[PDB]
């Protein structure tokens, strides 16, 4: 669906703030290891990313191995950059311990849209 | 100053949330280029970082060229990791168009403490 036009802001925040954001329900957590292990990148929705990059040379393609989607969030991932080609849809509450093509997704999605519901 | 013991959370937040945090005043913006040009990393305090890294292989040492300190923040950067060796303190509202030793700072600070006032 149509969404606000803006570029998500990469930011470090205290735990109090992320907890607050997490409680709102529109979020996603990307883990670098399967089964939600390892450190994770947290995204508060909505977020439209044609490329998995960020300020200061941040490039996190080929890192995500597992995902958790908030209760009030919808996540759409694409196989190529710029929301191009095949897509996969993860509904609220989704928990994918093994984000791979073999488990029904992609081995390395390259763009995404996080929408709040 | 004794602060909360926690690890800052790397997050992508929507402009609205970002604006709210900036409004609270305890923030710092690190720019990729001198004179506040290019993209920047936004940090909302408090934040204690013994290393300039983040989830998913984020490593931003040798990146910050300029800085802006919020109206309600205090920044202290260290020349070495783990808050070691020489330090430079920046008062609230402070700005550094050229972060380097020449300008009386460091060419590549490696740890920092962002406290709120």
């Amino acid at each position: 669906d149509k969404m606000t036009i803006e570029v998500p802001v990469l930011t470090f925040v205290p735990v109090q703030v992320s907890a607050e954001l997490e409680n709102r329900g529109c979020w996603v957590k990307f883990f670098d290891k399967k089964n939600f292990q390892g450190d994770s990148l947290f995204l508060s929705g909505p977020a439209t990313l044609p490329r998995l990059i960020g300020p200061f040379g941040y490039d996190w393609e080929n890192k995500v191995r597992s995902v958790k989607v908030g209760p009030r969030a919808n996540l759409t991932i694409f196989d190529n950059h710029n929301y191009r080609d095949e897509d996969k849809f993860l509904d609220a509450g989704a928990n994918v311990a093994n984000l791979s093509k073999e488990m029904g997704f992609f081995d390395n999605f390259r763009s995404m849209v996080l929408n709040c519901i």
